[PDB]
């Protein structure tokens, strides 16, 4: 690009020329918004011309109407405010008034000095005396905005569309609020390792490195649950983090590899506890939101139609086992985790043309039958509750039903944003479970986590009753924002 | 251990017997702190029978004093409550007294139902009915904490030792005060990537690892930089991230490979403002945390002496180069990062017996001048500034000082609390001092990164003039905590096995 060159060029001509280059410090006397709350009411044509102030921001446009006359936009901290660049008003020791504007770009961070007030047309104005270029844009703009260019540049994807910071701002906003709901329950928020000899408490791949100190490979975390269960052996009673997790999977609208996840862990809760907490921690921030719990949605990005997602608690149950049954019009065979009913499974899946998984597992074979016919039924908030125990190696067995776990998943538009149980918190039971986990990952179970001794040997100095639960915090994102793709909600996704 | 075996056994009966066997819900009425609010003020030996209440916590003591009297403490969240539990009160349909009671052991996390009230000699006590087993114990407790074992079941040191339970309460409340103290300046929280193709904005050997989708090796972050700043460029004005950071380096008291790091960037902010900066929020945090701006430290444990630490402002300011060179009793060569400077750099090394960098770069023997002279200097508080441009690849020309950069260091106790600059926001210098880290790198320097042209093209879109700033979060807990072990801040730092 000539223009990428030749803005080099005037930089180093106007180094070598003694004039102002990448000036250290712009001291500016209030932010945009200030000013615009200042001034913004000022009658048409007002200027006090006994008040010199400084402002800065990146050019959006310059305009010059004439050879005396320049009008530039800026734009900071959410706020655009003309400046008026009058060759009567500069001040010729910066230099003669077209050097000065002749060094300006669009796209360019700029300060300027001058008389505050509004144009005779009712535009909000400084009336400028100087103008100071801070620092350079090298690249000729888009005038807007490529999703692909929005991921791999962020920054401009920032500097030009309001609908991208609007995101990042509601992210921070919807984080700030569930640290507040879950601290004045008097929560403790802890960090827990990311790297560990051990990895477990989800279904998914890890991600290996090698740590020099120690000489060992080492996982990089695909939950926080195996260490959060640890801190209520402990006696801390109710612990919550937010943080990264790595799950070494697929890129699509709603999978990143890396992503953030919530986990609380709450003494003498139960999964009918931690579904009441979900309805009211859930509606109560889409309440606070939208003004409603009734919310719009563009499944297909906003040039595709508009549904409603409605909130309002209590939420549809649906029954993992009878679900799929109803589904089927029959019933799965007894042991769940038979031969008999996993040829049955087998059997069930091609003749509905559900792809098969890898290993032909109890537990994969139910995830692809329930993801058929049951995540599909879940449009609006929809707890799938009581998995089985073969799909379930730390939830809690049923209470009440036979082979089922205290486990519910909440879906929205069919995808998962909740993970949350009673706790088994019985040695001899979580052992077993964790040595027939590790047999299907000796199996080829890619998803499949291996025995943690640490965590058994933390179960045997007794783990009060407990519930725990997980959230998704970037597809919570895509919800409340309305984006169908969960690059919209990260900053910078990790892309090809 | 024949313990844990016979526990199991107990178990196996308590199951087959039909007997209560890890029930799923227990109902409290209510907390122990909110029952020691509620009744901790009622006279000695007041009981009222008319309220059944039921309580939960772990059993710390077990005293039968009779065959018709036991005596429990049960503990939960910060509070101690004394079971009495009767003969004559006992709830026979949940099994004989002696039966019931025979299920429990020190450690068991277990539920009573009964009175409340006091003793006759005036312990706040539950007069019980029944007691039911929840989560049973499968070892003998120690009756009190071994480093080794605190940090490998921490469990045991929360379970047992409320100093450990302290610390890390402690760390929560020092976060939400930072967080606070952004979040009212209008600053935003972002989250950047721990998984990325290139590494860089610090001095560290990194982790690698494999993504199966993108079939590419991937290196952890050693830092934020290099994203936060492309907000700036961004126009988001004013972002900080609290957050894991991975350096591929030694363990000891001071360092863990995994550890938390807070940058913040601020558009139009100088090094000038954000020292102003560092002293307002940290002596603000010291001060909330312990009533005043001394506080003491244990450098060699709590067996050894006590010093002070004075957080007083304004913090001392110690130049870079004019420290060292106070300290030599003579100029360094110039240019810094001439080889006469560098081979001046190895005679005074020799000289004064500093252990020589691998390999021998202006920066890294400039480094080893600072450890000797300059940081050994700083026990309270002390700001080292104006850091040689060739040591600080991503701090902006000292805008009067010639070689220097306009960079701090905070140090407390001769360690590193702080690193902050105004920022580089020039590419064809920033371009020319990654090709400079990129040949230090290749020449044996592992702890040079790469260079970053996705770094270098932001840049190219303009950084606004800027101030950024990092902080050892793990490190402030060190002070704030008095801890002289890194490790007993963090809950479950990564061991030998
Ligand atoms: N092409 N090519 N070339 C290479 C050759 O291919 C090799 C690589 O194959 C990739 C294809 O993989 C297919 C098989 N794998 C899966 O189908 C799979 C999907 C999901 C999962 S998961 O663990 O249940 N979930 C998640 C996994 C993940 F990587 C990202 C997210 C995420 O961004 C958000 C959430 C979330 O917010 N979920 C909600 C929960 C709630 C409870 C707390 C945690 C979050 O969940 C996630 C596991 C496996
Ligand atoms: N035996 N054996 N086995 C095998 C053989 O051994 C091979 C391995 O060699 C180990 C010996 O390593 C010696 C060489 N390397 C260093 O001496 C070194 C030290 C520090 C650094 S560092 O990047 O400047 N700093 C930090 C690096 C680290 F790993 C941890 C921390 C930390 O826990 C906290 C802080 C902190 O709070 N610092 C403050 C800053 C402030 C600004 C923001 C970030 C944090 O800083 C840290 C880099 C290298
Ligand atoms: N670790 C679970 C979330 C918590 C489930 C209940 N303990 C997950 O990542 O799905
Ligand atoms: N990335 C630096 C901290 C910020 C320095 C100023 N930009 C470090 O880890 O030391």
């Amino acid at each position: 690009s000539h223009y990428t060159d030749n803005r080099y060029k005037m930089m180093e001509c106007i180094k070598d020329a003694g004039r102002p280059f990448y000036p250290h410090k712009f001291k500016i006397s209030m932010s945009l918004p200030a000013y615009a709350l200042k001034y913004g009411n000022v009658e048409n044509g007002y200027i006090d011309k006994d008040t010199t102030l400084s402002l800065s921001g990146r050019v959006t446009s310059i305009r010059s109407s004439s050879s005396k006359l320049i009008f530039y936009d800026i734009f900071c901290e959410e706020q655009k405010v003309q400046i008026i660049a009058n060759i009567m008003e500069h001040d010729i020791s910066t230099g003669e008034f077209s050097v000065s504007h002749s060094e300006i770009r669009r796209g360019d961070v700029v300060g300027f000095t001058g008389f505050p007030g509004k144009s005779k047309r009712g535009e909000l104005s400084l009336f400028s005396k100087s103008v100071v270029l801070l620092s350079p844009c090298y690249h000729m703009l888009p005038t807007a905005i490529d999703q692909e260019v929005r991921y791999r540049q962020r920054y401009l994807d920032l500097m030009l569309n309001e609908e991208s910071r609007k995101v990042f701002k509601l992210r921070s906003r919807a984080i700030k609020y569930i640290r507040n709901y879950f601290d004045r329950l008097g929560f403790l928020e802890v960090e827990t390792p990311m790297l560990n000899m051990i990895y477990g408490g989800a279904a998914a791949r890890p991600f290996i490195t090698y740590h020099n100190e120690l000489e060992t490979q080492l996982y990089m975390r695909i939950a926080t649950e195996l260490y959060l269960k640890q801190l209520i052996v402990g006696g801390l009673d109710k612990v919550y983090e937010i943080g990264k997790v790595f799950r070494n999977e697929g890129i699509d609208l709603t999978h990143n590899p890396e992503f953030t996840s919530m986990e609380f862990y709450m003494a003498y809760a139960d999964y009918y506890d931690l579904m009441d907490l979900t309805e009211e921690l859930i509606s109560g921030l889409v309440l606070e939101i939208h003004g409603s719990l009734k919310i719009p949605y563009h499944p297909d990005g906003p040039e595709g139609k508009c549904i409603e997602i409605d909130f309002t608690t209590p939420w549809k149950r649906f029954s993992f086992v009878e679900e799929i049954e109803s589904g089927l019009g029959e019933k799965l065979k007894r042991p769940l985790d038979s031969q008999e009913n996993i040829d049955f499974m087998v059997e069930m899946c091609e003749k509905h043309e559900i792809e098969l998984p890898h290993p032909r597992t109890a537990a994969k074979l139910l995830d692809k039958l329930a993801g058929h016919f049951v995540e599909t039924k879940c449009t609006n908030p929809s707890f799938i509750i009581d998995h089985p125990q073969t799909m379930s190696p730390l939830a809690k067995w049923h209470r009440e039903k036979p082979e089922m776990t205290e486990r519910f998943e909440l879906f929205v538009l069919g995808k998962e944003l909740c993970n949350a149980y009673t706790e088994l918190n019985e040695p001899l039971q979580q052992r077993k479970f964790f040595e027939q986990q590790a047999d299907a990952k000796a199996s080829g179970d890619v998803e499949a986590c291996p025995i943690d001794e640490t965590f058994c040997l933390a179960l045997e100095h007794g783990l009060p009753p407990t519930g725990g639960w997980g959230l998704g915090i970037d597809r919570l994102i895509m919800f409340l924002a309305d984006k169908n793709n969960i690059k919209e909600v990260i900053l910078f996704p990790a892309m090809r």
